[PDB]
């Protein structure tokens, strides 16, 4: 069978793929080596033992394979890249994989000779999860996005420091919150002087995220006025539908808010076609079998479509769905789902089932 390398196994990314590797059984169908950057197992710098292999899945980062990946090319390699990173994505020999999605563009490049396959950014993962039925008859304009962003999208540290941070925001109030009849003026008055203090672990987001929200993410650029995080939205969701030729517009402001790994994302859909919301709700929910349509009531909504709900489930619910007041053609769709899942250990280990079947 064939020999599959694996780096950055060992963050947090590299775990969760692991895991969920370890729960399909997908270790059964291949033949695993592992690699690591210490020098305390084999030598992930060692191009000579990365030659060997059919294929190489890594989820080490981005500056990891920019050194890498372009040695092993200079070798001769003809073997398969699966990268989780960011990296490689906007390359003319990679395609970016979310096979429920896109899995003729995966079977065309497949075809055409293309060895270069990375997962996508996070925030559009989970989006086209949900709205994927949507892009797929051709009905979508344009998407305007306002999502609330979790922790673990920036790292294991910064999961760390927001949990740190609802700690003490509490502990500053705590005997004032056992009091039923205490002034909710003061306590604010003093989590909010916490939140402002010089001993306020803000090292790892350069603001506060518990109890507030912080509307940036990843660095400016310049050419449109966008972040990174926001220009991904544009870029992305047209390279993975492989409509590049004829871009759909998909564009808003990605936010930063104090939740763990679930991502949640707030749409305004322009349709080109006028149909009528129980059609809408069938395409949406017929695309794929994790995507599910949570019906616009109050007690349902408050069970299914939240970060309590999906975290660390493979779930991508989607309601609120209904017409805005600006014309039937505009839809309203809210949408929660798992960063560290869909939005990036999940395609990646999806690809590689492909390429060892």
């Amino acid at each position: 069978m064939k020999n599959v390398g694996f780096i950055g196994w060992r963050g947090m990314v590299g775990s969760v793929l692991m895991d969920r590797m370890s729960q399909e059984n997908d270790f059964e169908n291949l033949n695993p080596v592992f690699f690591t950057t210490s020098q305390a197992l084999k030598s992930a710098f060692d191009i000579e033992e990365l030659k060997k292999l059919d294929i190489i899945v890594t989820c080490q980062g981005g500056d990891y394979t920019n050194e890498v990946y372009p040695k092993l090319k200079a070798t001769g390699w003809d073997g398969y890249w699966v990268d989780a990173a960011s990296a490689l994505r906007m390359k003319d020999d990679a395609i970016i994989v979310l096979d429920p999605v896109n899995q003729h563009v995966i079977s065309e490049g497949l075809k055409k000779g293309i060895k270069t396959f990375v997962g996508g950014n996070c925030t559009v993962s989970l989006m086209l999860m949900a709205i994927g039925g949507l892009f797929e008859k051709d009905l979508v304009e344009w998407i305007s996005v306002a999502t609330y962003q979790a922790a673990s999208g920036a790292g294991a540290k910064n999961m760390r420091e927001l949990l740190s941070q609802m700690g003490l925001l509490e502990q500053a109030v705590s005997s004032e919150l056992k009091d039923p009849a205490s002034s909710i003026l003061d306590i604010e008055r003093k989590v909010t002087a916490k939140m402002r203090a010089d001993n306020f672990p803000t090292d790892n987001f350069g603001a506060a995220l518990g109890g507030s929200l912080i509307p940036w993410i990843d660095k400016l650029l310049p050419e449109t006025g966008q972040t990174k995080e926001e220009w991904k939205g544009y870029a992305e969701t047209n390279k993975i539908l492989g409509l590049s030729d004829n871009p759909i517009p998909v564009d808003g402001l990605c936010v930063r808010i104090g939740a763990l790994r679930c991502h949640s994302q707030a749409f305004t859909i322009k349709l080109k076609k006028d149909l009528p919301l129980e059609e809408i709700e069938q395409i949406i929910a017929s695309h794929n079998e994790w995507v599910k349509v949570i019906p616009n009531d109050k007690e349902i909504t408050l069970r299914e479509l939240t970060p309590a709900k999906v975290t660390g489930t493979l779930s991508v619910p989607v309601g609120r769905l209904r017409k805005l007041a600006m014309g039937p053609e505009y839809l309203a769709a809210f949408t929660v789902g798992d960063q560290l899942l869909w939005g990036a250990a999940e395609p990646v280990r999806r690809i590689l089932k492909q390429l060892v079947a």
